[PDB]
């Protein structure tokens, strides 16, 4: 069958609170844009033509609707306003782990720093946030955790028609 | 829940007036666009490459519909005639004051210029206003006090069906 | 209340008819745009950014609806092919003058060349002129008189059902 | 009353078939775009804003639709192919002569040459031709006759129930 | 009346096979485009101002629908391959021959080579190539003849309920 | 008949894996891009205008939905990310070979290698991979053979409504 794109989650968290702060998740994800790309010139001589490739360019952005009583997104702009970096995770919910790392999700690694934060408020729209990173190297593939209450989703549960008797 | 769009509004004051006047609210609100932008660059040496980063370049945008004897507009037309230092607040409605700054909301407050006036009156649809402004600095983060009459709608009320004896 | 986009219009005449002849209104008005800006650099130096604005850029524009038998159109296209200075008021029907001024409405003034005239006659559609100024200076603000018969509309009356004896 | 774009034809004449042939009218027209544009550039000086205004330039162009049968396609066909100047004229069909030129219309008259020449044929649409021209210098403004053969369409007139007898 | 667009066709033939093979027409044709242009600039002097004229520059295309058990397309593919010369013809099939050209038509022939050759085949749309051509010279008028079976459509024909019997 | 866009295929394989593994069919085809082309610029000189044509520009695209479990993609991510040589192959399923190659299909063949490799996510799509090619030098024509099963679709077979008795 088919993959769907709700399966494929963000997650952040800066540099220098690898000790006090665990992984953090988004509160609502919209859709993101993963491209890598490479340049390709040739240089013509008498014998035939060569090709050199070149380093490779990442094209990275997110898009999210903010939170009401939010405190992460203020954790972004500060580390936007100071140059500071941030690790991100992207991690697929449908592909789990073999053997030695069974309950493990397959995921990508990258470091980078934040270079644009806009946002546009509407009369009659939710708010929308746009990030857009700079990675600094090449991305590496490896497994990670995702606990249990960032991976199920809340729902309402049966009642009946019985007072709440305080 | 999610943040709708309509608890952001603006303010504006000049800067010469800073004793005499208050703030003021614009009359009509319809959108307004903040965004901040980084420029990356990356140079390439025999080791590695290496990144650099620039100066933080704002966009900043605001739209309006004009009201029947306003007087606001003309003092900002003035300032922009002769140069003059706008101060602009950014006040969210959602997230109110703890503690010590009970009854105080979450703003932003920048001085810039006004570098664009514009509007083009159709023959079925009202004017609207289009202001772009060019901000000197970073702006700052902190808590700013709003009046009851800026945040609070008009609406008629209940009026019973006798006369309206002089 | 809202401001219409029907209560702003504008008058035309040429510099070197000043003695002559007075204001004149042209005959169908569909639309037009008035449009200032600046242009914001910004030097960077060693104690911080700069910023230096530069002189004001007009842009001007205007729409119509050719009438026939019509010879103002004539005065505006050779006053084009051999560039004269024509003067342009924009009147605002909304907002009258008080006091000393009591019967004036709110206008500016502007004195610039045309370097645009264009016009595409189709099959079905009625014609459509469009002209460009180019304004020399920066308008000014004051009170001008408008004439009874520019400002109302004529629309027909009753009738009875007798002849129309001669 | 407003003034219809039917109104307004075109009329074309080879320069050297100036004494053998008179104008001659295009079959089918469906429009065309006639816009005059000037250039003004600002020079800064310490004593304020200059204007120096540039010469005029031409855009001009036609569309047609091209009828069965016809031979004046190849005569503007023939003249692009050899660089020949192409007289053209536009004439107003509502705007009719006074005293001594009565039953004359309004008219402008350019010489110019002619610099694209471009079909596309469809599987399902007729044949559509655009030309565009050069013109070498100002339009004059004139009164030109129109024939009569020229000005009128031409319908079906009623006919009775019997038969056509040879 | 109006000429169609189904009336204009297109024969091809590469140059080195013109003792063995006579013109073939394409399977299945769906539009063209041929338009011829030439760029005009204007130099100035104190006495006024001067027009030159430049080369012709050719614009053409072609778009058709893949055949099954096609041999054609292979032979452009190749003569593309290696630089060889393309001969095109474009024939009207509404302006028959007169006098000594009885059962002649109207065409016009060039020479030229092939620059491009693309083709996107999707999920649910049948095949499409787009073939564009460089024009080495001036195209010629002239009569050329089209044979029977190149300008006539086939159809299915009246049957009985009778048996095929063998 | 017509020529529908479903009969045209493609195959992978890297080159460093030609003794181990054979070819190999991406799982979900929706569309691809070929399309080759060439620069003609023309030299003026007093005699007359001179034709010279540049090398061949290949521009190559696919577009697939990602499957769930496959294992293929991440082969040709870390080929990208090491620049190895990947065999690129397209075949036709409606021209079958002759006499030799009986049961053989036209098919061309490409060296080339990833430079672009891009997926964004959305919240109610299935994810799409774009992935495009720059190629060495001219492709090769030739007869291919393509195994049963990769050129087969499956569907469920007729079942009773007896039970499925262990």
């Amino acid at each position: 069958e088919a993959k769907k794109g709700i399966d494929v989650i963000l997650l952040y968290r800066v540099l220098k609170n690898e000790a006090k702060e665990a992984a953090w998740k988004m509160a609502f994800q919209t859709e993101h844009s993963n491209g890598k790309s490479r340049d390709a010139d040739s240089t013509a001589t008498k014998d035939g033509p060569i090709q050199n490739m070149a380093a490779i360019e990442y094209d990275f952005s997110a898009t999210s609707i903010v939170a009401v009583g939010d405190k992460h997104i203020d954790e972004l702009d500060d580390a936007f306003d100071n140059s500071e970096l941030v690790e991100i995770w992207e991690i697929d919910k449908a592909e789990k782990g073999t053997d030695k790392d069974v309950d493990k999700y397959k995921a990508t690694y990258f470091q980078g720093y934040v270079s644009s934060f806009s946002k546009t408020p509407n009369s009659e729209d939710a708010l929308e946030l746009e990030i857009e990173f700079a990675i600094n190297g090449i991305g590496q593939k490896g497994y990670a955790t995702l606990t249990t209450d960032q991976a199920e989703v809340v729902s309402y549960v049966f009642k009946d028609t019985v007072k709440v008797e305080e």
